[PDB]
């Protein structure tokens, strides 16, 4: 630290890392970039991959939402108890990222025409995470092992936004349903999730959800 | 170990991890899955995300190509010299993954119609890695620090397959070019890249490259 997240005024790909920071009792600065400012072009040209989020941790500048999640997970000890759990943590997060990418595609490129098929395919897309839960302490703790690795925050966000896209999409999945309830009840996260800086931010940048 | 990769008969998403294993002098088994066997359905159903590669390391079963790369990077000490380089390694690999996803989209969903635009956009997609090179000992070593982190193998594969797609695409990028020549020359890796088990596999599964 100090931590600074530079991003558009949406939850988007900063939602998970924000929940992580808040739940772990960290402080940070929100640098809000408006689409107007973004169109000016100077900031974009300075971003390694021409995109946000941009993350500052002291004198370290990072890009890539999952790089930030892994960085935070690594430095705060939320990356598994050993090399094996760590790999499983990656496997979960890579799974979360795959589905987030299809979600983002639906939202921004084909929402009207594609929503039905997407919702049909959703159960098969969620089953893996229910299954991971079923294989770890009866799904009563976290996605991997008994500590709250960074992948949980990313998974939690993926689940929450899919409840908005397709209400009831977790009804057929007891472990995922209870998982979201439990994690969302953690004191600091609950408070964060209920705050204006979260609630009054749209999930995506195009008005759809 | 022992290491086993379960995959279709293509370079695809296993090319980089294979190069890594070969360059690092590791031994592994290839279990080839034909599309015929895949359509039978049983293996797919047993895969966490219904996809390959599947990776066996002793009694640990992993899925997700990048999870496998990070697993080998972590257990073989090819993941930066400290927490800070590790973050940069991730930032590189996430960038590689983003472009690989676009490459894969082109190949399998829009090759004929999309190629020309994609190749036009390619220079902008490659510059970031040239920029990273120029900020690390003049690009005379590796993509991050002076050790060959796993991310290097993924970047090398990405560059190699794009050279097939758009010959000369690295001519505008002296650092990337020299980087490719340099890594490709590494003895064990050089031998691998020229061996039948690499050369006689197509880059992709639909015969396009
Ligand atoms: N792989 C990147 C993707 C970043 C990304 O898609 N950023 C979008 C907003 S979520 C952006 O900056 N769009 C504006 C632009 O591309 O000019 C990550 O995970 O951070
Ligand atoms: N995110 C996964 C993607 C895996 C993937 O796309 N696998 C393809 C082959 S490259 C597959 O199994 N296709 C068959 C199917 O989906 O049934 C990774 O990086 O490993």
């Amino acid at each position: 630290p100090p931590y600074t997240v530079v991003y558009f005024p949406v939850r988007g790909r900063c939602a998970a890392l924000r929940m992580l920071l808040a739940d772990q009792g960290q402080s940070w600065k929100e640098e809000v970039v408006t689409v107007e400012t973004w169109q000016e072009g100077s900031l974009k040209a300075s971003c390694l991959y021409g995109q946000l989020p941009k993350f500052q941790d002291g004198d370290l500048t990072l890009y890539q939402s999952n790089t930030i999640l892994r960085h935070l997970g690594r430095t705060l000890g939320l990356y598994g108890k050993d090399q094996q759990e760590a790999a499983l943590v990656d496997m979960v997060n890579d799974g979360v990222e795959d589905l987030r990418c299809k979600y983002i595609s639906l939202i921004y490129t084909n929402y009207e025409a594609g929503k039905d098929d997407y919702v049909k395919a959703l159960p098969g897309q969620l089953k893996p995470f229910e299954t991971l839960l079923s294989q770890n302490q009866g799904g009563k703790t976290f996605i991997v092992g008994d500590q709250i690795s960074f992948a949980n925050y990313n998974l939690l966000d993926l689940l929450l936004i899919h409840e908005v896209l397709a209400p009831g999409c977790l009804d057929a999945f007891p472990l995922l349903s209870a998982y979201v309830g439990r994690l969302s009840a953690r004191p600091k996260l609950k408070a964060f999730l209920a705050s204006p800086e979260y609630v009054n931010l749209p999930i995506n940048g195009n008005g759809k959800q």
